This record gives structure tokens, C-alpha cells and sequence, in this order.
């Protein structure tokens, strides 16, 4: 009925409910993205020890996180994949039913299908990164499917979106409407996701890593056919990047304060690392000054130092009396009854600087063109007014890893980059590492909440936490 007697407008509303569910899973009903991607194994300390989840995340004490916060948005909810599966199941429905909509525009029909496939793939990717093996279905009780299979099947679903649409008509490179720009899947969204999926396959299906890296290079070459749709904004216009809808964004989760589409405060990295614009005496947490002295060396130029951090960047104080904040994302606004957020912007899931660094990373790992890898890296270095890098081999691979840590701080990549590179168990790259043995038995995953077992009797838990 909804479909067979529907129309483009109702099909689009249904598609937008898929985006809504993904937003709920990541930002609006759970602080999933920032807990799982920024905070976990990060060298961070709470200003108030009563905020126990900060240390638990820092220390990978995920079992104590689940005992202290069993059901709520500081732990247990994040351990539930239910909201991502709402997105997945609605994508499955749209794909099964949309051909029934009488006489709608066929370009729009093809676009909505492409967007639904993208969002399904993005949801599966996000839950694989958090949970490991996950139940896999595309039919509108199943066991957990091998994460390598899930990732490979996602890649297979996404590839045709590029190959069948050589003109970027069904998914354009970018949208000119503010109602779509950054927040509806584009060709660039698809490319970035595929690069991430390949790089996860490098870690977890390593026997085929040469092919996955080659895939990322291929994807980079395609990204660079965007003909000026994407660009790196000036570093002094950083707030324009993080507001959302900029020419640097590749995929973003929409926030719209005026329309009551508001992320949880605790879900927004910015709101956890700011105080002066929020009428608070200190933020939720801060980064080690030693870490930031490593990350942003004091004797080398880098405009991110001045523009993204306050003057206490290197402070080793974790004192209430001497707080420090990160100002990278500031786009301050108020809503409801006087509630202030430091970041009214979209959450930037993938952006062009990140994708250029992934392209560089893959090239450097293949060892086939270190000069081009440097060129890519240096586009990001030059935008930050940091020194150009001219190196090769292991030094180049390290440079690109550390550059992603500098460039993407607070955007939900830190922990996940550590996992997919194996650096999460290496003290040379992570201040709060886990052990390699613990990694090998699944200590990089989140616990799976018992609610997942009610919903599906064929599900085994993540046993490191059991
Ligand atoms: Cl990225």
C-alpha cells in the first residue's frame, strides 16, 4: 500500500528515515561514534573521576563499562546494534518495494536505491568495526557472519554504484541544494566508504592485502576525477568544514538545531572537550600534554596548533583549576531553553583530507609510487602550513599515520585507525595500547549486550568480555 499506491515524495521520506536511524545509532540516541572512535584507547583523563566511562574507554576496560552502565547511553546502549539494524532492515525494504511505486521519476528511483545500498553498507561497516562478526542479511534468527564476508559483500554492493554510473548522474559528485549537500550520499561518499572497507580487509584478510591496497589506489584515482567538486578549505576556514555542507565533506550526519534534529551533547566530541563557550568551569576530559607534544611537535610549524587548540595544548595538568580545551569544531549555538552547544554542525564522517591520506597510505604500503604518496600527503601538510614531507618507506608510512592523527582528531577515526593498522597493540603508536594476544582474541570489539540475544537465538557473544 505505502509503495504500490505511493509516490516519489513518500519513497523519499522512507529513505530519509534510513538516514534518521543511522543518525540515531551514531549521534542522537547513543554517543556511539565518539565513544568508539575518539575516546577508546585515547590518552585522555576526566576532570571528574565520577565520569567513570572516560577511564574505562581510555583503558579498554569494556567489561567494567558494561557492569557500571549496563543498559543506558554511557555503555549498554552502545553495545546494542538494534538501531543500526533498523536502518539496514528499512534499506532492505526500500530495495524490495520501491519498484512498485507507480510512474515515479526513474532517475530518482535509481538514486534512492543507490542511497539505500550506501546506507546499508555504511551501517554494516559501522557495526563490523564495533562488534566484529555480525548477522548478515539483505532479505526484507541468523548467526553472526564472518566479518570478512560482510565487508567483502558490502564492497560488492557498492562497486556497481560507481561502475554503472560513469557519468555521476545517479549519484552526483556533489549536490548544490543545502538540503542534500554532504548529508545525502554522493559518489564521494561511496568512494570513501569503499576505501575504508578495503583497509579493514587489509587487517582482517591479510593474505589478500595487496589487492585491497590496489583497490584503494584505484578508488583514489577515481576520487581525483571529481573535477573540482571537492577541495581542501583554507585552515583558517576550519569552522566552515565542521559546520557541514562544505566542499571538503564526503559524508556527513546532519544536525539541524532549528528543526529539532539535535545530537546528544555527550555524542559531540566538541561538547566533551570544551568549557569556555559552554559556561562550565572545565570540560569532560582532556588529552595528555605529552601525547600532544608528540602529535604536534613544539619545534615544527603547524597551523592546527594555534587554530584547533588553546594555549594550554601541552599542559600536563588534569586539574579542575587549570583546564584546557579543543576549539577545532566551534560553531556555537543555543537551543531549547538556553542550552548551549559548542558544535551545531554536522558530524563529519568522511572528508576529503581523510580520503587523500587513505590514498597516500595505500600507495605507501604498496611501495610502488612513494613520490605520489608524498604529493598527496603534502596537500594536507600544505593546507596546515606544516613542512612538506619528502621521504619513503617506513618513515613515509609513519608520517601518513601521524598525519591522520593530527588532521582527524575528534572526528571518530582514531581508535578505528589503530585497529585496522594493528597499531592498537603497539606502544610506539598508541599511548594506551592493548596487547596483541588480547587483540587476537577480540579485545578490540565492544561487548554485545544481552538484548541482542533476546532478538536472535543464534548469536554468540564477544567472548573476550565474557
Ligand atoms: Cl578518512
Amino acid at each position: 500500500d505505502f509503495w504500490a499506491q505511493g509516490n516519489e515524495t513518500n519513497a523519499e521520506a522512507f529513505l530519509l528515515s534510513i538516514y534518521n536511524s543511522f543518525r540515531n545509532a551514531t549521534m542522537s540516541q547513543r554517543p556511539f561514534l565518539t565513544y568508539s572512535g575518539d575516546m577508546r584507547c585515547a590518552p585522555i583523563t576526566a576532570y571528574s573521576t565520577g565520569d567513570k566511562y572516560v577511564a574505562y574507554l581510555a583503558n579498554n576496560d569494556m567489561g567494567e563499562l558494561r557492569n557500571t552502565y549496563p543498559d543506558d547511553a554511557r555503555g549498554g546502549l552502545i553495545m546494542q546494534w538494534d538501531v543500526f539494524y533498523t536502518a539496514i532492515q528499512d534499506a532492505n525494504i526500500l530495495l524490495a518495494e520501491i519498484d512498485k511505486v507507480p510512474g515515479m521519476d526513474e532517475l530518482k528511483r535509481s538514486r534512492f536505491k543507490a542511497e539505500a545500498i550506501f546506507m546499508r553498507s555504511l551501517s554494516y561497516f559501522f557495526i563490523v568495526r564495533a562488534f566484529g562478526d555480525v548477522p548478515y542479511y539483505t532479505n526484507a534468527p541468523l548467526p553472526r557472519t564472518n566479518m570478512v564476508i560482510v565487508l567483502q559483500n558490502c564492497l560488492a554492493d557498492l562497486q556497481p554504484l560507481l561502475d554503472d554510473d560513469p557519468g555521476a548522474e545517479v549519484l552526483p559528485w556533489s549536490y548544490s541544494s543545502y538540503s542534500s549537500k554532504g548529508i545525502r550520499a554522493s559518489r564521494g561518499s561511496v568512494i570513501a566508504l569503499m576505501m575504508h572497507i578495503n583497509l579493514w580487509l587489509v587487517q582482517f584478510d591479510a593474505q589478500n592485502k595487496e589487492q585491497y591496497y590496489r583497490n584503494v589506489v584505484s578508488l583514489g584515482e577515481e576520487l581525483e576525477r571529481n573535477n573540482g567538486a571537492y577541495s581542501l578549505l583554507d585552515i583558517n576556514r576550519s569552522s566552515v568544514i565542521f559546520a557541514g555542507g562544505s566542499d571538503e565533506g564526503l559524508f556527513e550526519i546532519a544536525q539541524n538545531i532549528n528543526f529539532n534534529e539535535i545530537f546528544m551533547m555527550n555524542a559531540k566530541f566538541s561538547d566533551n572537550v570544551s568549557y569556555s563557550c559552554l559556561n562550565k568551569s572545565m570540560p569532560l576530559f582532556c588529552y595528555s600534554g605529552d601525547y600532544l607534544m608528540t602529535l604536534f611537535p613544539m619545534y615544527e610549524d603547524d597551523a592546527r596548533k594555534e587554530l584547533w587548540f588553546d594555549e594550554k595544548i601541552y599542559s600536563t595538568s588534569v586539574s579542575s583549576s587549570a583546564p584546557k580545551e579543543i576549539k577545532k569544531f566551534w560553531n556555537i549555538d543555543t537551543y531549547g531553553n538556553g542550552t548551549i552547544t559548542s558544535n551545531s554542525g554536522n558530524q563529519i564522517v568522511f572528508r576529503y583530507a581523510g580520503a587523500l591520506l587513505l590514498y597516500a597510505e595505500a600507495l605507501a604500503a604498496l611501495g610502488t609510487n612513494d613520490t605520489k604518496a608524498c604529493e598527496l600527503l603534502n596537500r594536507v601538510r600544505n593546507r596546515a602550513h606544516a613542512s612538506e614531507i619528502n621521504t619513503s618507506g617506513s618513515e613515509l608510512m609513519d608520517a601518513i599515520f601521524w598525519e591522520r592523527c593530527r588532521e582527524l582528531i575528534g572526528e571518530g577515526h582514531y581508535y578505528y585507525d589503530l585497529v585496522r593498522t594493528g597499531k592498537v597493540y603497539n606502544r610506539n603508536y598508541c599511548m594506551n595500547p592493548m596487547t596483541r594476544t588480547n587483540f587476537n582474541v577480540g579485545a578490540w570489539t565492544w561487548p554485545i549486550h544481552r538484548n541482542a540475544l533476546k532478538n536472535n537465538t543464534q548469536i554468540g557473544l564477544n567472548l573476550f568480555w565474557e
